[PDB]
C-alpha cells in the first residue's frame, strides 16, 4: 500500500464549501451579491511526503466514490464538482498495484440553500405560545417581516413554528416602477435602487440583503467564515427542524406593488416569472410563491395606478404562467410547489378579478379580512369584524341604504363575511380560502363619550385623530398598535381594562375594542373571543384555515386562539 494520504486542511479550505457565494461586506446590485452554482467546486489537497504516494486517488463521502484522479508526487490537489449539499465523512484513498492506503475520515461541509448542511435551529419562543395537538391538514399561516429584526427585535427563532404550517416572508420587491417605496421614508427606496442596479425591470430581488443573509446571528452559530447568514440561513435551519413547514416568499405588499400594474404586458410577466424560477432554484428553502398585488384595478398605495378593465385578466394570466412555471420546477426537482395570493376583500377590490378563472391555478387565497377601518381617517369602526356591527346605518351592511350625508352606498360594507360570500358567489371553492386574523389594533384618539350617537357603542362616535404611543407600547406608526402592546398596556393581565381603558365586545359583529373614556382613545383589534368566532366560522364554511398578520406583534394569545377556535368539529 501507498503512504497514507494526509489532508492539508489549509489547502483544503478547511473542508468548507458552498454552492452559493454571498457578498458579506458590501451592498450592491443583486447579481454583484448573489452567485449560485449547481455544482460546488470542491478542492481537496493532501500530502504524502518522502514516501510512496501511489498511482491514483479516490475520494469517498460516507464510503461512496465521488472523485478520482492520478497521483504524481507528495502533494496532490484534487478538484471536482459536487451538486448536493450536506455534511459528509470524507476519506482519501491512495492506490497502486500493491493495494490502497486511506486517510482518516474528516467532515466535509457542502453548504446549499435548502439547509441540507445545517443542524435544526435552536428555538427561543415566548412560552406563552402553548403546545397544541397540531392537525397538519389545517392551514395556520402567518407573516414574518424582513425588517422585524431591527427595532421590533423579532427573529426567525422566536417564531412558534410547531404551531404553524405556513410562513409568508414579507417582502420580495420587483424591480421597476416603485415610487410607492418612498412614502415608507428612510433608506427604503435607496435600498431598492441599489439592489436593482444591473437588474432588468420586473425581476425579483432581495430588498435588504443585510437582514436576508448577511447579519451574523449568534444564536444560529454564525461566524465570519459562515457562507450563509441572516434570516435566510435561519429559515434554512428551521426547515431541518420542521421539514413539513411551508416557507413561501411574499412578493409585493402595500408599498412594493407598483410594478404589478405593468403585468398587462405579457413580456413583463415573462421576465418576472423567469426571475421567480431562478429565485426558487437559488433559494431552495422556499416552497412556492405568494403574490401580494395590492390591487388589480387600483386602490392601493399608488393613487397613480389601477386598471379595472385589464388588471383582472393580467392577474389570471399571471397565475396560469406562474402555475406552469412551478409545474416544470416540480418536474425538475420532484418537489411540490404552492402558489398563493393575498387579496383585498372589500367588494370594490373583489369585483376587479375573476377569481374563478385564476383560482384554478392556486393553492390558497389569503383573504385580507382586516384593515376595514383605521386612522387614515376619523371614522371609528371594526377593522377586522366577522359581521356588520350595530354602528352601521340601515342598508349599510348590504349597500342598499344611503350614507349620513344623503349619499347612496355603492357596495356592501367592509366585513370578512361580506368578503367571503362575494368570493363563494364568484365560484371560489371554500377549501382554498384562508381567513385572516389581525395581531395588531387600529385606533383613534378623541372619541369622547359625547361624540357618540349610541351611548353603548364608541364605534358610534367620531375621532379627533390617530392613536399615539411609544415603540415600547407597540405603536410603530401612528394609529397602529401591536396586539401584545394592547395586551400589556390596555387590556392588562385580567383583560378587564387598565390605565383608563375599558373593554367592550360587539357580539353581533364578533369584534372587541378597548376604549379610554377620558382620552377618547379607541382601538379595534382581534382578541381571543373574536378569533374563536373566526375558527367557528371557518369550520362552518369549509374554509382551509386561518392566517395572521404579523407574527412579531403576537404575544402567543392570538396564535393560541387560532388553534383553539380551529379545534374539534
Ligand atoms: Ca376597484
Amino acid at each position: 500500500a501507498p503512504t497514507a494520504p494526509s489532508v492539508d486542511m489549509y489547502g483544503s479550505n478547511n473542508l468548507q464549501f458552498s454552492k452559493i457565494e454571498l457578498a458579506m461586506e458590501t451592498t450592491s446590485g443583486y447579481y454583484d451579491m448573489v452567485k449560485y452554482h449547481d455544482q460546488a467546486k470542491i478542492t481537496v489537497k493532501f500530502n504524502q511526503w518522502s514516501g510512496t504516494p501511489g498511482d491514483t486517488y479516490n475520494i469517498y463521502f460516507d464510503g461512496v466514490k465521488v472523485a478520482t484522479g492520478a497521483i504524481t508526487g507528495g502533494q496532490t490537489t484534487a478538484t471536482f464538482d459536487y451538486g448536493q449539499g450536506g455534511l459528509y465523512q470524507m476519506e482519501i484513498e491512495a492506490c497502486d498495484a500493491t493495494g490502497c492506503s486511506k486517510s482518516a475520515p474528516a467532515e466535509i461541509t457542502i453548504a446549499d440553500t435548502d439547509g441540507s448542511h445545517l443542524k435544526p435551529l435552536t428555538m427561543n419562543v415566548d412560552p406563552n405560545n402553548k403546545t397544541y395537538n397540531t392537525d397538519p391538514s389545517v392551514v395556520m399561516g402567518t407573516y414574518f417581516v424582513e425588517w422585524g429584526i431591527y427595532g421590533r427585535n423579532y427573529t426567525v427563532d422566536n417564531m412558534p413554528a410547531d404551531n404553524l404550517t405556513h410562513i409568508l416572508y414579507g417582502f420580495i420587491p420587483i424591480c421597476g416602477p416603485n415610487e410607492s417605496v418612498k412614502s415608507v421614508g428612510g433608506n427604503s427606496f435607496n435600498a431598492l435602487q441599489t439592489a436593482c442596479r444591473g437588474v432588468p425591470d420586473y425581476e425579483v430581488v432581495i430588498h435588504d440583503p443585510w437582514a436576508a443573509y448577511q447579519k451574523s446571528f449568534p444564536q444560529a452559530g454564525h461566524e465570519y467564515s459562515t457562507p450563509i447568514k441572516g434570516n435566510y440561513a435561519m429559515l434554512m435551519a428551521l426547515k431541518q427542524r420542521n421539514p413539513d413547514l411551508k416557507i413561501i416568499p411574499s412578493i409585493g405588499g402595500w408599498t412594493l406593488s407598483d410594478p404589478f400594474y405593468d403585468f398587462v404586458n405579457k413580456a413583463n410577466r415573462d421576465t418576472f416569472v423567469a426571475s421567480v424560477k431562478k429565485f426558487l432554484k437559488t433559494w431552495k428553502f422556499y416552497d412556492g410563491v405568494d403574490i401580494d398585488w395590492e390591487f388589480p384595478g387600483g386602490g392601493g398605495a399608488a393613487a397613480d395606478k389601477g386598471d379595472p378593465v385589464n388588471d383582472g385578466p393580467a392577474y389570471v394570466a399571471l397565475m396560469r404562467e406562474l402555475r406552469a412555471m412551478l409545474d416544470e420546477l416540480e418536474a425538475e426537482t420532484g418537489r411540490t410547489y404552492e402558489l398563493t395570493s393575498a387579496i383585498g376583500v372589500g367588494y370594490d377590490k373583489i369585483e376587479d378579478v375573476n377569481y374563478a378563472d385564476a383560482v384554478q391555478y392556486m393553492d390558497y387565497i389569503f383573504a385580507m379580512t382586516y384593515d376595514f377601518y383605521g386612522g387614515w381617517n376619523n371614522v371609528p369602526g371594526h377593522q377586522t369584524a366577522l359581521y356588520c356591527g350595530s354602528f352601521m346605518r340601515p342598508g349599510q351592511c348590504d349597500g342598499s341604504g344611503v350614507d349620513e350625508n344623503g349619499e347612496a352606498y355603492k357596495g356592501p360594507a367592509y366585513t370578512a363575511d361580506n368578503g367571503i360570500q362575494l368570493l363563494l358567489a364568484q365560484g371560489v371553492p371554500a377549501n382554498k380560502l384562508v381567513l385572516g386574523t389581525a395581531m395588531y389594533g387600529r385606533g383613534w384618539e378623541g372619541v369622547t363619550p359625547d361624540t357618540l350617537t349610541d351611548p353603548n357603542d364608541p364605534m358610534t362616535g367620531t375621532a379627533t385623530g390617530k392613536l399615539k404611543g411609544s415603540t415600547a407600547q407597540g405603536v410603530w406608526e401612528d394609529g397602529v398598535i401591536d396586539y401584545k402592546g394592547i395586551k400589556s398596556f390596555m387590556l392588562g393581565a385580567n383583560n378587564t381594562g387598565i390605565n383608563g381603558f375599558e373593554y367592550g365586545y360587539d357580539a353581533q359583529a364578533e369584534a372587541p375594542w378597548v376604549w379610554n373614556r377620558t382620552t377618547g382613545e379607541l382601538i379595534t383589534f382581534d382578541d381571543h373571543r373574536s378569533v374563536l368566532a373566526k375558527g367557528s366560522y371557518a369550520k362552518s364554511l369549509g374554509l382551509a384555515g386561518l392566517f395572521s398578520w404579523e407574527i412579531d406583534a403576537d404575544n402567543g394569545d392570538i396564535l393560541n386562539a387560532m388553534h383553539e377556535g380551529m379545534a374539534g368539529g
